[PDB]
DNA sequence: CGGATCC
DNA sequence: CGGATCC
């Protein structure tokens, strides 16, 4: 897939909002725009991206054997490179032209910790892990864990997340 | 990439012996018949193969960053799916279909546990690796590892390798 | 079972 | 740093 502009992917991003879906035993289920997170570089605001990496929220656990391996997009022209219910890489044409389209989900219950670690850079996320790794707690996109066992944090966004872990809080295209 | 008979396997092999090479720093390197051996499904035979597996021994460290990365196919049609310096994926066009074709690569020093790796069938290499655990060692495609040190066996052959570990010599379509 | 390549 | 998907 070819590199692409912010503004072509804040377009394309645009453009899948309202267009995503997939398919439940035989049933087409729409994806709804407040489920759909940009993520990566895009939300990081560099002005050239190598993809477009997108964060979806699935409302219950049973359903993630089904969203990405089923998944459906209205419209556009695209081909599978991998797949699995947690990522799935699109080759998508826009424009005449072949993207990667990046495709994640998370549980509503581990929405902060998807997005703190899809949105990177991977330097901040290294350096911000060895510091937790010292004090015998392990982060990842599901949750903050220690001891193997999940350390049930009282957050809901993103920002209380990166603040309860005692960092500074910083908009994404400032972290590194 | 669609699936392949065993003689179509057969065939595609043959007639990539002589046509295999790789650029380095712009001049084309003939690899060896010598140097591929056909590994996977193919020299276990089965009589249906969902791709074509080639491993590829490489007589210098120095030439691992250049020959699956650079990797050239005398007349045939190819892309690539994923590549590194270890495995290469290729999607490659054989008569009018298109089927998988996946290059790996050994040191020579490698080449016995390669191939013993290699040839699978996954399900025997987990049972061996599993009983091989429990005396404290580590098996894989490098070599034999106890404590994180490679444990130097006096071997050059599959056969050989096989028997030093102590276990069953059987020819690659018995092993299960 | 263990590693490669990729996110 | 940590995990996914694939070999
Ligand atoms: N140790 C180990 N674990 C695995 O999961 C695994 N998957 C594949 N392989 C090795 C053995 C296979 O014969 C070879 C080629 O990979 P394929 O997926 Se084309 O397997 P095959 O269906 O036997 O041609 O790589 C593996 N070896
Ligand atoms: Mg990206
Ligand atoms: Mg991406
Ligand atoms: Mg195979
Ligand atoms: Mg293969």
């Amino acid at each position: 897939g070819g590199m692409l502009t912010l503004i072509q992917g804040k377009k394309i991003v645009n453009h899948l909002r309202s267009r995503l879906a997939f398919e439940y035993n035989g049933q087409l289920i729409k994806i709804l725009s407040k489920n759909i997170v940009a993520v990566g570089s895009l939300r990081r605001e560099e002005k050239m991206l190598n993809d477009v990496d997108l964060l979806i929220i699935v409302p219950e656990k049973k359903l993630l054997k089904h969203v990405l391996p089923n998944i459906r997009i209205k419209g556009l022209s695209f081909s599978v490179k991998v797949c699995g219910e947690r990522k799935c890489v699109l080759f998508i044409e826009w424009e005449k032209k072949t993207y990667q389209l990046d495709l994640f989900t998370a549980l509503a219950e581990e929405k902060p910790y998807a997005i703190f670690h899809f949105t990177g850079p991977v330097s901040y996320l290294i350096r911000i892990r060895a510091a937790l790794k010292k004090k015998n707690y392990k982060l990842n996109q599901y949750g903050l864990f220690k001891n193997q066992t999940l350390v049930p944090l009282k957050i809901t966004t993103e920002k209380e997340l990166i603040k309860e872990l005692g960092f500074t809080y910083r908009i994404p295209k400032k972290r590194l």
